[PDB]
């Protein structure tokens, strides 16, 4: 699986280190894949407007060949969401991650 | 919806924010939704080869999207970045749909 | 088509231009298409982990209207991975690629 993360806030390397480990992990986990399969990445300094404002704000694509649905999507979106909260202090409700389960 | 923007212009933080926010509208008014529903991504300084040349270019790729929206969505994107950086060549992407 | 790179090394102008243009006449040979379809970005140093690790990698995503034939993915991404191990030493095994077979024309302007 990849999850291609974007960012308006300009990330430095440790805390963006620690995200691409900590998305790694989540991703591997929640989908039941190994961590050989699982590609993060986060393109930061991205200008970004949401709701008519460039306050802090995310965009994900989280893509899979199988393993997503209802009991993993929720899980998935929680658990990334939360880690850009700690690690980036992005509100939730700024922060679109969109699942395609890939042919 | 969620507009994903490409381009191989460097865009200085005005001209930039600017696009934003005409994007934002012209989304806005074209989908006819409020714009705490519009997402617009300026990823600039992205070298792109377009027909075999490095000509200024655009890409757009629209993720979550009334019939016939896409295209004078596109196009009226595609009108912004020419009058805003004189981008002559663009191309636009329906993702996931 | 459309072949849209991430990587996480630095990238110069000179180098870029290159990967650009070889990539540009590897993939309008391999689908068929005229250099006027194809476009290539190369969005670099994007900070990537792949296999838990931060060593040189590449995403791409190549986009084609309705897909190529039997076996003409796996030579893309041969040919892509090669570029990208010419000219940036990334191993083929640290290049993950997507295909979209879209099912609508671009809007192209
Ligand atoms: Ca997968
Ligand atoms: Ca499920
Ligand atoms: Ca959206
Ligand atoms: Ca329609
Ligand atoms: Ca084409
Ligand atoms: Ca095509």
């Amino acid at each position: 699986p990849t999850l291609n993360l974007f960012t308006n806030i300009p990330v430095d390397a440790v805390t963006c280190s620690d995200i691409l480990k900590d998305a790694t992990k989540a991703v591997a986990k929640i989908i039941g894949k190994p961590e050989s399969y699982v590609m993060i990445l986060l393109n930061s300094g991205v200008p970004i407007a949401f709701a008519g404002t460039e306050e802090p704000a995310a965009y994900g694509e989280l893509i899979s060949i199988g393993g997503l649905g209802p009991g993993v999507n929720g899980k998935l979106s929680e658990t990334i969401s939360e880690i850009l909260q700690i690690k980036l202090s992005i509100d939730s409700s700024r922060f679109y991650i969109k699942f395609y389960d890939s042919p």
